[PDB]
């Protein structure tokens, strides 16, 4: 199971570690993938964790996309986690650079609800734009899930620790 977290409250848990490296070596049920509407795996967490399926993460979702079309921004869609988790949970936060609804954050993290163990990383931080302190908030305000954030900066996440309320 996973290890070397440090507990923030009764569901949430937290390591600074990259979560491709994580997901390899847990295979947890559920992967979150910090998703865009197209499914277009380019860079951040996204384009780590499609490089680690060696772009079958990609193929799907363009699969998933054509037959469906683009997720809503606060939405999400279950795929495979093909060499990484059983499931990927792509799931879209709103993405601040490029002038998205920051209160869409929410919407977004109730999709872990769905799900009783996940690892993730913090939906729209990044280079989604938004403050990663206020993600984590939101995250322990609204997921009831057991929830195992991967926070790939260690600076941030020394930050992230010593700002938690
Ligand atoms: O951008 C990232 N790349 C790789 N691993 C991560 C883990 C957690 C959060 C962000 C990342």
């Amino acid at each position: 199971s996973f290890s070397g977290y440090l507990k923030l409250t009764d569901n949430v848990y937290i390591k600074n570690a990259d979560i491709v490296e994580e997901a390899k070596k847990v295979k947890p049920t559920v992967v979150v993938n910090a998703a865009n509407v197209y499914l277009k795996h380019g860079g951040g967490v996204a384009g780590a964790l499609n490089k680690a399926t060696n772009n079958a993460m990609q193929v799907e979702s363009d699969d998933y996309i054509a037959t469906n079309g683009p997720l809503k921004v606060g939405g999400s869609c279950v795929l495979s986690g093909h060499n990484l988790a059983k499931h990927c949970l792509h799931v879209v936060g709103p993405n601040v650079n490029k002038g998205e609804d920051i209160q869409l954050l929410k919407s977004a993290y109730e999709n872990f609800n769905q799900h009783e163990v996940l690892l993730a990383p913090l939906l729209s931080a990044g280079i989604f734009g938004a403050d990663p302190i206020h993600s984590l908030r939101v995250c322990v305000d609204t997921v009831r899930t057991n929830v195992y954030l991967a926070v790939f900066d260690k600076n941030l996440y020394d930050k992230l620790v010593s700002s938690f309320l």
